[PDB]
């Protein structure tokens, strides 16, 4: 078990449009993009990329701008589909083999090779990668060992080393990392302790330190960080308080101030934000209303505003965004979305 | 034309850990640098320290995809020389020669595969270039030519689809450009003219909506600009007025609104900015005071605030930044800087 997941994967595209990906009642991947690179732009509407997926689909922007969606398939292998060019159509769904047991986690190495991390049948962390930048063919799968109990999350350090996080068998946050950029040489697994009851959410701060967010045993929102840019030692666990009934989402305001979002005990969107600057103390929790049935997903848009997405009581994706003063009334992008996360 | 508007005095970069760090040439012809202590507006500065060398161009810093800074400059023997941090944000190597014979300041960008590629004018007046053979690493490739005959320092930027594109003034004084036909490629297009008459180095940026847009001073000494019509497509040349006595400097506010800077006829800092949003109209020119003896250098710091550097009447480097309402008063970072620009 883990706190209620995010219903969609979202990306700010190379032309500054938000674009959201989720699973339909039919088990296919569907997407929705902004027309215009602005807060409040009209949306395309939901359209199908087809496939039949058995995990959350996860979008990533290749270093040449082209989106690529990863999702577990009906055969439990990793499959993908990618734009043929930045403002063009899509490929056919294609298989990368393997047998996996979590949602895929994706990051681009410093050399532009996308690297995919996913849980195995053995419950280890496995990985596979592009052989050259933003392009097939891909490597063979190999394992990074471990025994993990959540979906993994990956983020690049400010020195180019990929680093992967997942819950362990003791329910602590565990991590593993590249010892050199673009490398196949990884550390051992190391515990960062704690007790976590959601997927980790990982952020690179403005000052170059990995910060992990997670729900605790008390259902508060807790966070732990690197104390030095791309380096240990780590901090201790620190509570941001709150009582949250979903997974948290975290993103950066345009001034780099972190801002955490989560479903509350009342099923509204609540948030807490850094005050003053990117190294300032956190607000108290405040409500952004609505009644939501997934964790929120947050993203900064091409106007430097945070937009937050969440499923509604009618199973459609709803949207609220920052304004000069406040936030905008909930609006509906329509659709009917399922939670297809491969671990719940 | 054998002249261009007064060049920038330093080259600025956002460090891997989010600090501003400027590089210039002292009276001994060595490359010197200064950085902020902490990544906030109005942080104290380290003071100037020497990386030695003897340079006959402006030194141009670029950040590798692993976070290590690397400084490029023409040497006393007209070869391209370089010096790099041997570990992200830590110590520096010795200067080494990349050979070649060049006649401009060097222009640098990362390919989508992490390989830096350096462009500069040759002895034969054509555009030459060289690159790292693997991501953020030597050895370097052979020098090669993209032909052309150019009369300004070249400017390189990457398209929103990963193709590098280089801009330089031609022998008819028009803006000319030439581009990669694929990312990471040695395949380029032919040279093409964007017409106009330019009296400065071109300055190039990527808009939030993924368009290359080039600013340059014109024949009437106004700031002009031109752009790609669609992401990685040009428009006509449009004037932004002013009478400017230096090269311009463009940077993005945290909401992505462009803002241009340049020295006035009264030798003060002037600015004009996009209003409302990043597709908004351009304000009229306003003074930021000060008396400057170079073109300004503009950059967004980790507080989402714009900071502008310019040499002063005393030859020190001076600084003013955006506040909540206005701009801070000009302050001196000291040092004694010269214009070592290979083309003036
Ligand atoms: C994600 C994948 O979706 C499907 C791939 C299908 C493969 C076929 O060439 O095109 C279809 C749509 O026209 C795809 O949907 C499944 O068959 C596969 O097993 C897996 O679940
Ligand atoms: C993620 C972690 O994986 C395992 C760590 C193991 C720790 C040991 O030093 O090396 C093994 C393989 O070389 C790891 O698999 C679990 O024992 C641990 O409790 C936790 O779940
Ligand atoms: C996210 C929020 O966290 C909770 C706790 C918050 C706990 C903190 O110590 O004080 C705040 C102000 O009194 C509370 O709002 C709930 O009150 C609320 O229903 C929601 O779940
Ligand atoms: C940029 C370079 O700077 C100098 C490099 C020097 C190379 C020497 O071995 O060590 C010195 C450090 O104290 C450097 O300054 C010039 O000799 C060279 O010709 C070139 O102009
Ligand atoms: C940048 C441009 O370089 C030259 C373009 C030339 C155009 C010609 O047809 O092909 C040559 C070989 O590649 C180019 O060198 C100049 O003649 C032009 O005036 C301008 O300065
Ligand atoms: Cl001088
Ligand atoms: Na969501
Ligand atoms: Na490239």
């Amino acid at each position: 078990t883990i706190a209620l997941s995010e219903i969609v994967s979202v990306v700010n595209t190379s032309d500054g449009r938000l674009e959201v990906f989720g699973v339909g009642t039919d088990k296919a991947v569907w997407h929705n993009r902004q027309m215009a690179p602005h807060t409040g732009s009209p949306w395309s509407g939901w359209s199908s990329l087809k496939g039949q997926v058995t995990s959350k689909p996860v979008v990533y922007i290749n270093t040449d701008g082209r989106l690529e969606v990863f999702a577990r398939g009906t055969d439990n292998a990793l499959w993908h589909i990618w734009q043929t060019a930045t403002n063009a159509g899509w490929s056919n769904w294609q298989s990368l083999g393997g047998v996996i047991t979590s949602n895929p986690a994706i990051y681009a190495n410093t050399d532009g090779r996308l690297e995919v991390f996913a849980r195995g049948a053995d419950n280890a962390l496995w990985h596979i990668s592009q052989t050259t930048a933003h392009s097939g063919p891909w490597s063979s799968w190999a394992s990074l060992n471990g025994v993990i109990t959540s979906n993994p999350t990956v983020h690049i350090n400010s020195d180019g080393r990929l680093e992967v996080f997942a819950r362990g068998t003791d329910n602590a946050l565990w991590h593993i990392w590249q010892t050199a950029p673009d490398s196949n040489l990884w550390s051992s697994w190391e515990s960062l302790n704690g007790i976590i009851t959601s997927d980790p959410v990982v952020i690179d701060t403005a000052d170059g330190r990995l910060e992990v967010f997670a729900r605790g045993a008390d259902n508060a929102l807790w966070h732990i960080w690197q104390t030095i840019s791309h380096s240990g030692p780590w901090s201790g666990w620190q509570s941001l308080n709150g009582v949250i009934t979903s997974a948290p989402a975290v993103a950066k305001n345009c001034d780099n101030r972190l801002e955490a979002f989560a479903r509350g005990t009342d099923n509204a969107l609540w948030h807490t934000w850094q005050t003053v600057s990117h190294s300032g103390p956190w607000s108290s929790w405040q409500s952004l209303n609505g009644v939501i049935t997934s964790a929120p997903t947050a993203v900064r848009d091409a106007d430097g505003r945070l937009e937050v997405f969440a499923r509604g009581t009618d199973n459609a994706l709803w949207l609220t965004w920052q304004t000069a003063s406040s936030w905008s009334p909930w609006i509906s992008l329509g659709g009917v979305l399922i939670d297809a996360s491969a671990i719940k």
